[PDB]
């Protein structure tokens, strides 16, 4: 069923709420237990997120390998995402020490510091070019090369260095900044235009290890971003686009970390940015 007539459909229905709980009813189980020892707990920013053993990203120590982020596989649409919860002041080295050891090329950050008057994560990045940050329990360094401030989003040019090897990369940095506290953006185009920003920069594609995604707690804006991305690649390779089914492929990636998609307001939006998105890219 073409989307955009299941969307009218569930508007004039008033059935939002309905269709959500559904697939909250649907979605997958299994264990979190290297999430719930008690060595970790202050490695989790909430009690009720928590990365699935099957999908977790393992940092390459053996004192400890923990840190709260899954690997998002899309088979057919062949994109790989890293999901994770904005770092606390305790791991922001372990962060670091993961988009080395996974070769990723970009990190995409959809939450500010603060909001709603709380912090949402901690100042992971350096501010000024010539105050780098050493992290010293895991061996690396990251200078601030260059920003580039726009009305809805800010990319960034950082140098990450191995100070155990001094091998260095290139970064990329893209933080949407104008996610409103409550609620969604009225309308999906700033979203898309920031969507399309990071993929013209190659950070997406298969020549660089898996995109770092994260908001405060890596499942609803970081949801939002994945699902919106993987529906409109699919919309280009399949014969029929009007065959992609968002609730299906909402499920497939639930299978990999609990709870994506927060809210039937956040399931609206998703359905609205792959509308517009699929129209611009092509049209019908
Ligand atoms: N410790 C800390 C807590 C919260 C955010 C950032 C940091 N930084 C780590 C590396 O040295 C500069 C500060
Ligand atoms: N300059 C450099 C040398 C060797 C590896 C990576 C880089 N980067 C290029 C872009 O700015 C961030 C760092």
């Amino acid at each position: 069923m073409e989307m955009e007539k299941e969307f009218e459909q569930i508007d004039k229905s008033g059935s939002w709420a309905a269709i959500y709980q559904d697939i909250r009813h649907e979605a997958s189980d299994f264990p979190s237990r290297v999430a719930k020892l008690p060595k970790n707990k202050n490695r989790n920013r909430y009690r009720d997120v928590s990365p699935f053993d099957h999908s977790r990203i393992k940092l390459h120590q053996e004192d400890n390998d923990y840190i709260n982020a899954s690997l998002i596989k899309m088979e057919e649409a062949q994109r790989s995402y890293i999901l994770t919860q904005g770092p606390l002041p305790n791991t922001v080295g372990h962060f670091w020490e993961m988009v080395w050891e996974q070769k990723s090329r970009g990190v995409v950050m959809l939450n500010r510091v603060m909001e709603k008057g709380s912090l949402k994560c901690a100042q992971y990045w350096p501010q000024k070019e010539e105050k780098e940050m050493i992290f010293e329990d895991t061996n690396l360094k990251l200078t601030l090369i260059s920003e580039d401030i726009k009305s809805y989003y800010t990319v960034r040019q950082l140098e990450l260095e191995n100070l155990t090897t001094q091998e260095t990369r290139e970064i990329l940095h893209f933080h949407y900044t104008t996610w409103p506290d409550f609620g969604v953006p009225e309308s999906p185009a700033s979203f898309l235009n920031f969507l399309f920003k990071v993929r013209e920069s190659g950070s997406l594609s298969p020549e660089h290890g898996p995109v770092v995604v994260h908001c405060s707690a890596g499942i609803g804006r970081s949801g939002t971003f994945c699902l919106a991305d993987t529906c409109l690649l699919l919309m280009d390779k399949r014969k029929d686009p009007s065959s992609v089914d968002i609730k299906k492929v909402l499920l497939e990636m639930r299978k990999f970390r609990m709870g994506l998609i927060q809210t039937a307001d956040q399931l609206r939006f998703s359905y609205l940015a792959v509308i517009e998105g699929a129209k611009f890219i092509m049209g019908d």
